[PDB]
RNA sequence: GGCCCGGGGCGGUUCGAUUCCGCCCUGGGCCACC
C-alpha cells in the first residue's frame, strides 16, 4: 500500500463512470432545450460545467444572467418562475438569495438567478462571482479535473467537504483553487501538513505568505477570503489527515468512515465507568433552513457551555444533533452535584466603609478573615448541571439564537440516564466521549 | 439567521461593574443558502 498505487485505485471511488456521465450529458442537454425555448439568457457553471464533480454527487448549475439595474425581488420572481417552469420536480428552500431545486431526466439541478455584471468589483446578488469563477478556471482546471475529484473525495469521507454552516469545511471551489496552486492531490496534501492558522494563500499572485488568519484570496475578488468558514478545528483535522495519509498511505481516507451501531446498553457502561453527568436539552426544531439552524444550534450550546463552566460544574465538551422532530443540546460535565455553600471574594480589611457593606448582607453563615481580606459563605439556588440548566434555559431562552430560543421558550425538557440513551443521539455522545471502535 | 466592529438607552447580580449575567434602539462590515 503505497501512495502512488493508492492515489490509482482512489480513482476507482472518485470518477464518474461512463453511464454517470452520459446521464449528466443527457440531462445537460435537455436543460438547454427547455431554456432556449423560453429564450432565456443563461450559463453553466460549476463543477458539472469543468468535469470536477464527486461521482455519485452529480448537480447541475444553471445561472440565468439578469441585468444589472433589476431589483433583487425581480431576480427572485422571475428566476423562480424560470426555474420551475424547467424542473421536473422542484423544491424552494432557501436563507437569502433565492433559487430553484428540482430534477430533469434524473439528475439534480440548481436554477440560480444572478446579475450579470461586469468585473466582480462590487458584487449586487451574493451569488455574482460565480459566472466569473467559471471563466478563470476552465482554461487552468483542464488536465486535472481528477485530481480535484480526489481532493473532494479526501474531504467528503472525512466529513469536511461543505462550506455550509453543517460542515463548517472546504468548497468544493476552494479544492479547485488548491489544485491550481499546487498541480495536484498529493502536492496539496504534502504541503498542507505545514499549513498554519496564519497561512494566506493567494493563487492569483501564486504566493503563499503569513496573516491575520488562514485566507484562501479568491483569484477573482482580491478582498473574498474562499475560506471564510472554513472552522479553526476543520482546517487542524486536514491537517493532521494529510500527515497521516503520507505517514500510512491507505485508501481507506477515501472510503466514508464506518456508520457506527454500538448499543445502548454500551454507552451506559462507558458513562458508568466516567462517572460524569451526560445529559441534554431537547426542544422541537425550528422549522428554519439548515443555514439558520445550525449557526444557532451552536450558540444556544456554546451560551449553556459558559454557564456550566463560570457555575463551577466543570463542563467537559458538548455537542448537538437536530432530527426532523426536534433538537439536543449534548452535555457532560466532571460535577454530578455541587454542594450549596461556597465563598465569595470581600474587600480587603482596610477599608471599613466597603467591609462595613459587605457585612451589613443579611447573611446565612457570619463572613470570616483570610490573608488580609473578608470571605463569605454563600448558598446556591441549585446543586446540580441539569438543575442549573432548567433555572438558565427557562429565564435566559432570549439569548439561545432567534429561532432556536423562541422554541425552547415554548417547550424544553433535560434528558438524563436511561430515557437519554433512547434518544437519537448516541452517535454524537459516542463522538463527544471519544469512545473508540 | 450566525459572527465581527461601533452609537445610545436600561434591568439584574455584586462590597465594588464600562468590565459579570441579560433586555430594548440603532449604524457598519462579513459568512452560510449557488
Ligand atoms: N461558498 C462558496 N464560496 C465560493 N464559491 C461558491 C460557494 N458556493 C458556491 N460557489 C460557486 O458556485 C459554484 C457551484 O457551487 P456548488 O455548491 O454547486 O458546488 P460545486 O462547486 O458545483 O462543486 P460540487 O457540486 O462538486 O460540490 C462553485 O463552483 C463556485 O463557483
Ligand atoms: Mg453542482
Amino acid at each position: 500500500m503505497k501512495v502512488e498505487e493508492i492515489l490509482e485505485k482512489a480513482l476507482e471511488l472518485v470518477i464518474p463512470d461512463e453511464e454517470e456521465v452520459r446521464k449528466g450529458r443527457e440531462a445537460e442537454e435537455e436543460l438547454r432545450r427547455r431554456l432556449d425555448e423560453l429564450g432565456v439568457e443563461y450559463v453553466f457553471v460549476g463543477s458539472y460545467a469543468r468535469n470536477t464533480w464527486l461521482k455519485g454527487s452529480l448537480e447541475i448549475d444553471v445561472f440565468l444572467l439578469f441585468p444589472e439595474e433589476f431589483s433583487k425581488e425581480e431576480l427572485r420572481e422571475r428566476g423562480l418562475e424560470i426555474g420551475k417552469a424547467v424542473l421536473d420536480s422542484y423544491e424552494i428552500r432557501y436563507a437569502e438569495h433565492p433559487y430553484v431545486h428540482g430534477v430533469v431526466k434524473g439528475v439534480e439541478v440548481d436554477v440560480v438567478p444572478c446579475y450579470k455584471l461586469k468585473e466582480p468589483k462590487n458584487i449586487k446578488s451574493a451569488v455574482d462571482r460565480t459566472p466569473f469563477h467559471h471563466k478563470w478556471l476552465e482554461g487552468r482546471i483542464k488536465g486535472k479535473e481528477n485530481e480535484v475529484r480526489l481532493l473532494k473525495g479526501f474531504l467528503k469521507a472525512n466529513g469536511i467537504y461543505g462550506a455550509e454552516y453543517k460542515v463548517r469545511g472546504f468548497s468544493g471551489y476552494l479544492c479547485e483553487l488548491l489544485i491550481v496552486f499546487y498541480g495536484s492531490f498529493l502536492e496539496t496534501v504534502k504541503n498542507a501538513r505545514r499549513w498554519t492558522r496564519r497561512t494566506v494563500i493567494d493563487v492569483a499572485k501564486g504566493e503563499v505568505r503569513k496573516g491575520e488568519e488562514f485566507f484562501v484570496v479568491d483569484p477573482v475578488d482580491e478582498k473574498r477570503n474562499v475560506a471564510a468558514n472554513l472552522s479553526l478545528d476543520n482546517l487542524a483535522r486536514f491537517v493532521h489527515l494529510c500527515r497521516e495519509f503520507m505517514e500510512a498511505p491507505s485508501l481507506g481516507f477515501f472510503k466514508p468512515k464506518h456508520p457506527l451501531e454500538i448499543e445502548p446498553e454500551r454507552l451506559r457502561k462507558i458513562v458508568e465507568e466516567r462517572g460524569t453527568a451526560v445529559f441534554a436539552v431537547k426542544f422541537r426544531k425550528p422549522d428554519i433552513v439548515d443555514d439558520n439552524l445550525y449557526p444557532q444550534l451552536e450558540r444556544a450550546s456554546r451560551k449553556i457551555f459558559e454557564f456550566l463552566e463560570r457555575e463551577n460544574f466543570m463542563p467537559l465538551r458538548s455537542a448537538f444533533k437536530a432530527s426532523e422532530e426536534f433538537c439536543y443540546l449534548l452535555f457532560e460535565c466532571q460535577i454530578k452535584e455541587i454542594s450549596r455553600v461556597f465563598r465569595r471574594m470581600g474587600p480587603q480589611f482596610e477599608d471599613e466603609r466597603n467591609v462595613k457593606k459587605f457585612l451589613s448582607r443579611n447573611r446565612a453563615f457570619r463572613p470570616f478573615i483570610e490573608n488580609g481580606r473578608w470571605w463569605a459563605f454563600e448558598m446556591r439556588k441549585f446543586t446540580t448541571p441539569e438543575e442549573g440548566v432548567r433555572s438558565y434555559a427557562s429565564t435566559h431562552w432570549h439569548t439561545l439564537g432567534k429561532n432556536v430560543g423562541e422554541s425552547i421558550r415554548e417547550y424544553f425538557e433535560i434528558i438524563s440516564g436511561e430515557k437519554l440513551f433512547k434518544e437519537p443521539v448516541t452517535a454524537e455522545l459516542c463522538e463527544m466521549m471519544g469512545v473508540k471502535d
